[PDB]
């Protein structure tokens, strides 16, 4: 018998049955006129109008350059308009677009390339060295956005298509339409096959009903600085920006002066952030000399984010709710959701990631048997609904393995739910650290290292130890001036936690290693131990 854990809200339509893209812009003749893409580069600006017209010549563009249904294009791009513009023209195609790292070794983007089957990459110069030889002996196809070089052609071909020009198609609910991969921090990058019927359902689940989730109107801005070829960015910023009418900012690199900046410029509403964000928010002390009055909603996604620190920024915007998102790729990917976000917002807790989103069910399984968890109790946080991936790209038997034939997704990721319905990350199962019979959550200890104010960065992994069989330890980043020392760092953690999860050792270094997507490298910590 499971226990299953539900939203606080309640089942609401989902219409699962249209394309994404027609979806995205069932409503868009009530904002059409509305700003959709703001190039923070540049200063352009497309009105919504402006983008289903463009995104509709690059479909007919790409139907004549051969995009046929079911082929893939690769978009090997930093965040821009023609990111956009070629994801969505590939679905009005009912063919698929694979998303990839432009910051790739060569190797790596052939591999994605010939994994996906790709018949065209769309790129910049730049990158087009990357892919050049393999392009030409595989007969794909390379578009770029900026310049196009010797057999290139340049991505102005698309856009002089005509927009009635896109051909009959019948597209499948359980069609493909995106291969977005997982970031790699536990290994290689898998890509995942997500569908039409996947990727409506969890826009939906966010931002449709009559009390929705992730509240968000035409009338707003959404701050758009984290990379679009990782699911968080593509599914909440922008198809979710998509869906109900709102302007998303389109920034191409952080850094916290041009950040609050453009926050206050553009008067953004809508800061999807990610915990390296935050981190950066709350050491600043500048934030106070910015108006950011504007922002009424600030979620972190994407990796573990401590109460802390999240109260910390939560104080420095006393006009926001702040709170949490819980997404992975193999999900769709959002499995819950802040609901202090909420247009009739719910109460929060801080540190939380959210409330499992409604229409759907979850549980924790404990790993060691395989029963389910009552609540307030650490297990396996396993879902279960539309939204979830069709499955791991050429990859059935590992599908299989992760999404058992009850249809339950099982993510490898450690939890619990409370009396609230508020759900917290331990860490991941494979990353808690073993202190002999106790299990110490490296995220927890990297959680207190941040509040220290002469700590600006910080990673807790294990290390080999002989009778204990593995210690914590812990890789500090100080803070400009200050001179912390190695007993001054444990004894700081050891006067807090509980005698198994102290410090054994730290060393101080300059850098902290993270992927674009947010999360701590911490297997690369672990080789540097090693
Ligand atoms: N709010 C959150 N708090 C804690 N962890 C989170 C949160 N959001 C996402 N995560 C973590 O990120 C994962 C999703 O990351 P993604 O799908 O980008 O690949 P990855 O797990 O980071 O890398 P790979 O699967 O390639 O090893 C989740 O399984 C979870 O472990
Ligand atoms: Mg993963």
């Amino acid at each position: 018998v499971d226990i299953i854990f539900r939203s606080k809200l309640p089942d609401i339509y989902i219409p699962n049955h249209l394309p994404l893209h027609s979806y995205c812009f069932e409503n868009i003749s009530e904002f059409s006129s509305r700003p959709c893409l703001i190039n923070g580069a540049n200063k352009q600006i497309y009105t919504y109008a402006d983008v289903e017209l463009n995104s509709r010549k690059v479909a007919a563009g790409l139907h004549k350059q051969g995009i046929q249904p079911k082929d893939t294009i690769m978009i090997l791009l930093p965040n821009s308009p023609e990111f956009v513009f070629a994801f969505i023209g590939a679905s009005y195609l009912g063919a698929i677009s694979t998303m990839a790292n432009p910051l790739f070794t060569p190797a790596e983007v052939v591999k994605q390339a010939k994994a996906s089957s790709a018949k065209i990459i769309v790129t910049q110069a730049c990158h087009v060295n990357k892919v050049k030889d393999y392009a030409f002996e595989n007969d794909v196809k390379i578009i770029c956005i900026d310049s196009a070089p010797e057999g290139c052609l340049h991505f102005s071909v698309l856009t002089q298509a005509n927009e009635h020009d896109i051909p009959e198609v019948e597209i499948q609910p359980d069609d493909v339409v995106a291969l977005p991969y997982s970031s790699g921090t536990t290994g290689l990058p898998k890509g995942v096959m997500l569908t039409h019927k996947g990727l409506v359902t969890s826009v939906a689940q966010q931002v449709d009903g009559e009390n929705p989730n992730l509240y968000i109107h035409s009338e707003d801005v959404m701050l758009c600085v984290l990379p679009l070829f990782h699911i968080y960015s593509l599914n909440s910023v922008l198809l979710c920006g998509l869906r109900v009418g709102a302007a998303i900012l389109i920034m191409q690199k952080f850094d916290i002066v041009s950040f609050l900046e453009l926050i206050q410029r553009y008067k953004v509403t809508i800061g999807p952030f990610v915990p390296p964000i935050v981190l950066a928010i709350a050491k600043s002390p500048m934030v106070d000399d910015y108006d950011l009055s504007s922002v009424r909603t600030v979620m972190s996604g994407a990796a573990p984010l401590g109460k802390e620190l999240e109260d910390t920024v939560r104080a420095k915007f006393p006009n926001a709710k702040l709170g949490q998102g819980y997404g992975m790729t193999e999900a769709g990917p959002v499995l819950a959701m802040c609901l202090a976000f909420a247009k009739e917002p719910f109460e929060i807790k801080s540190g939380a990631c959210g409330t499992v989103v409604r229409n759907a069910e979850m549980k924790i399984v404990d790993p060691k048997t395989g029963n389910s968890l009552p609540r307030n109790q650490s297990g396996e946080i396993c879902i279960r609904g539309d939204q979830i991936m069709k499955g791991y790209l050429n990859d059935p038997e590992a599908t299989a393995r992760t999404i058992d034939k009850e249809g339950w997704l099982y993510t490898g990721d450690i939890g619990y739910i409370d009396d609230d319905d508020e759900l917290f990350i331990v860490d991941r199962l494979k990353e808690l650290i073993k202190y002999k019979g106790f299990q110490v959550a490296p995220a927890e200890l990297e959680a207190l290292l941040l509040n220290h104010p002469n700590i600006s960065d910080a990673a807790v992994v294990p290390m080999k130890d002989e009778q204990a069989g593995e210690v914590p330890v812990a890789f500090v980043v100080r803070s400009n001036g200050s001179t912390i020392t190695e007993d001054e760092v444990k004894d700081f953690i050891s006067k807090q936690v509980i005698f198994y999860k102290r410090i054994k050792r730290v060393f101080f270094v300059d850098a902290i290693p993270k992927s674009p997507s947010g999360k701590i490298l911490r297997k690369d910590l672990r080789a540097k131990l090693a």
